[PDB]
């Protein structure tokens, strides 16, 4: 896989934020993760992490997996990176997101993502406590 450049436009949640992609506004949704959503448990930490981490990032990388690049609301489909830390890694190895959604084709950083869950939950963070 290949990181390719975007620029924040605004964060959204904590699985989903919008970016500039190719000179274009799209929101973008993170592979393989699903965060709560605002109104759940965790939901508002979720948001604040991955808004703190994508405000604070000089850098903003995408990263499509090789399958399905957008998705049936017309969401981008990416790893996003910040400063090169994977926002989707960073998610679950603090416990705000769950490794979910693992769909055949688009699942290259899986075993990445499901190591990091198993630390979390062994360290009991967040969602796992
Ligand atoms: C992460 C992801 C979600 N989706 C779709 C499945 C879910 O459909 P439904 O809306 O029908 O439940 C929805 C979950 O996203 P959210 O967790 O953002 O709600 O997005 C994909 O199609 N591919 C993906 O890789
Ligand atoms: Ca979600």
């Amino acid at each position: 896989l290949h990181k390719e450049p975007a620029t924040l436009i605004k964060a959204i949640d904590g699985d989903t934020v919008k970016l500039m992609y190719k000179g274009q506004p799209m929101t973008f949704r993170l592979l393989l993760v699903d965060t709560p959503e605002f109104n759940e448990k965790y939901g508002p930490e979720a948001s604040a992490f991955t808004k703190k981490m994508v405000e604070n990032a000089k850098k903003i990388e995408v990263e499509f997996d090789k399958g399905q690049r957008t998705d049936k609301y017309g969401r981008g489909l990416a790893y996003n990176y910040a400063d090169g830390k994977m926002v989707n890694e960073a998610l679950v190895r603090q416990g705000l997101a769950k490794v979910a959604y693992v769909y055949k084709g688009n699942n290259t950083h899986e075993q990445l993502l499901r190591k990091a869950e198993a630390q979390a939950k062994k360290e009991k963070l967040n969602i796992w406590s």
